């Protein structure tokens, strides 16, 4: 069910890891900076996400997170169906690749306004979610979910 | 105005600080655990919040955060109108007091399922936002904002 489908995405910058969740139908994102991708960090990120939006299904970003007993525990706790992130539809790869490039571009544009990478990432999330393309990703996710309710 | 109005709230547990943002019209919350309330932490919290929901006005929780140059910078950056949290309507105090008590109750109910307080707080956010009272706070915030769009 489209309103509840999210995709995990992990990208790298400044020797750190940026963990991203994308709401597939809208392009809306949430992101955090972590020292490295672990099952524990991914699990905690999902708990946060699921308390904020009605997360039904998550396409996990890799096999280690898919396998992680802590990720499995969090998905159980939060009522999330854990699925693989295998792009059966092959355009899914390019969309995420493009989003990572786009996010890094925005991060570079704001980078000098913040001391810490985590702050620049949140500024980039803001800009991404507010950008009109016409509705913004923030507007689309709200409309999609409201219609579903 | 109503769709974009949030209230900051700071409460204490286990020698730590729980920073809460409440969407006044719906009762929907976002929360984080921090070692202590500083302007820096409050500012960062607001940047995160504003990238995720259309935050127009924030009733700050105290005068130190209202005054903080870092909080002011974040509100400027994110297009947030910073206001005081003075309850001209005196029922506002009791509503927040009650929410803090309610949150702590839920935290106590989940506390043994997580090692770390921050995790229990996110579990409590989840339970709070999903609880049907009939719509949940999560459903109400989405409806309110969608209608506004
Ligand atoms: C709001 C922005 C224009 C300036 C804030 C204040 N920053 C500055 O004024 C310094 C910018 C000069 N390079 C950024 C900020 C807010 C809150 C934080 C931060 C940072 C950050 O700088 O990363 O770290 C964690 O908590
Ligand atoms: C999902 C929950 C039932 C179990 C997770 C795994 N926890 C356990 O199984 C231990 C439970 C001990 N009572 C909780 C968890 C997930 C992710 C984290 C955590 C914690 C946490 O425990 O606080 O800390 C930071 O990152």
């Amino acid at each position: 069910s489209s309103p509840g489908i999210w995709q995990l995405d992990c990208t790298h910058l400044e020797g750190k890891v940026i963990l991203v969740a994308v709401h597939v139908a809208s392009g809306y994102i949430e992101a955090e900076v972590i020292p490295a991708e672990t099952g524990q960090e991914t699990a905690y990120f999902l708990l946060k996400l699921a308390g904020r939006w009605p997360v039904k299904t998550v396409h996990t970003d890799n096999g280690s997170n898919f396998t992680s007993t802590t990720v499995k525990a969090a998905c159980w706790w939060a009522g999330i169906k854990q699925e693989d992130g295998i792009p059966y539809n092959p355009q899914s790869q390019g969309v995420i690749e493009s989003m990572n490039k786009e996010l890094k571009k925005i991060i570079g544009q704001v980078r000098d306004q913040a001391e810490h990478l985590k702050t620049a990432v949140q500024m980039a999330v803001f800009i991404h979610n507010h950008k009109r393309k016409g509705y913004s990703a923030g507007e689309r996710i709200v409309d999609i979910i409201a219609t579903d309710i």
